[PDB]
């Protein structure tokens, strides 16, 4: 008998990139723990299904997964799907447990689901950070860019919220609004440029966080950028140098996929070296993949589990209270949100990133 777990993605797409790193980190986790005996006497295996970067595809693609019988799904991605998910309430009578979600929409964790954990913060404490972050950097004046799509909506929103509520005092906030196309962006663009603004926040999918950051140095944006959990300083600086991605702040969920400082991080990267030996530098989506489905495998293997089933596995999630992966801290005892670890990068003259 084997474990299933199974990785619903938006394989084929503008996120493919992002998707494959995810279904790395995965792999890269499921190839250690099988090394190591897999758990109970049985191996993990993981299926993957395309769902296209669309809500289609992920209402398509659901019971296809589930006819698997897999324990978890792990780390779906995209802002359609998990809303598709949610609003089809297609969680309700399925026996699995959803582990992850990406993005952390507050749209897509208020209420969520009794059966959908998170593994990152929220984009809520992430906004609410930066916003702390900017005025520690004597800002009175921010400016957001964000996609039009239902979650950048409610990312705006909690940046209005957070805004209105930082202990420092006033900062006067504007929101530009923009469709993901390349003529949408540098419209906005200008428009941001002619705000006087000290900061500019880029809130959208990975893609659009790209070509923001691109279109806003393009149209002479040379303020500090802030962005969320969604890209790496690598794919910044693949478009824009060195020369534009520095002074960029990425918040981080999840310590650096690069750095060596705790046990977690040496063994994400010694899976990595394992199942990807080619890859020589390492993404925040590899390690999120990594982390989501140890966490599968850390309720699995606790003391207090007792056996394989998504009824098992949930069980365990709710009530083993907080563990430690390797420095990393879970806790799903309050609620489904696991993780309150939130942490800024800001993008050095030298192209690394220093916290």
């Amino acid at each position: 008998a084997q474990i299933v777990l199974g990785q619903i993605g938006p394989f084929t797409g503008p996120l493919a990139a992002d998707a494959a790193g995810l279904n790395q980190g995965i792999k890269a986790y499921l190839a250690q723990a099988n090394k190591a005996g897999g758990i109970r006497g049985q191996k993990l295996t993981l299926f993957e299904a395309d769902d296209r970067f669309s809500g289609e595809g992920f209402a398509e693609q659901f019971p296809k997964a589930m006819e698997k019988k897999p324990l978890a799904l792990i780390s779906p991605m995209g802002s359609a799907a998990i809303k598709r998910m949610l609003d089809d309430k297609l969680l309700d009578t399925a026996p699995v447990v959803v582990v992850n979600g990406v993005p952390g929409a507050e749209s897509l964790r208020t209420p969520g689901h009794p059966k959908f954990f998170h593994v990152r913060a929220g984009d809520k404490q992430e906004i609410e950070e930066i916003v702390s972050h900017a005025q520690m950097l004597g800002m009175s004046k921010l400016a957001t860019l964000y996609q039009d799509l239902p979650t950048g909506t409610s990312g705006m929103a909690v940046v209005q919220e957070a805004v209105k509520t930082v202990p420092g005092g006033k900062i006067e906030l504007n929101g530009v609004k923009s469709g993901p196309d390349a003529a949408a962006l540098a419209a906005a663009a200008r428009q941001i440029a002619a705000l006087g603004a000290q900061g500019v926040l880029v809130i959208g999918p990975p893609p659009f966080i790209v070509a923001g950051i691109a279109a806003l140095r393009k149209a002479d944006v040379t303020q500090p950028l802030f962005v969320l959990s969604y890209v790496s300083a690598a794919q910044i600086v693949k478009v824009v140098g060195v020369a534009g991605a520095r002074g960029v702040g990425i918040v981080q969920a999840f310590p650096d996929p690069n750095d060596k400082m705790l046990p977690v991080q040496r063994e994400f990267q010694a899976a990595m070296k394992e199942a990807f030996p080619q890859m020589q530098e390492y993404t925040e989506f590899q390690l999120e993949g990594y982390l989501s489905a140890r966490t599968v495998g850390e309720a699995l293997k606790h003391p207090k589990n007792t056996g394989l089933s998504a009824a098992n596995l949930a069980a365990t999630l709710s009530t083993m209270g907080e563990i430690d992966i390797g420095g990393f801290h879970l806790d799903f005892s309050k609620g489904n949100a696991g993780s309150r670890y939130v942490n800024i990068g800001v993008i050095g003259r030298d192209g690394q990133v220093y916290y």
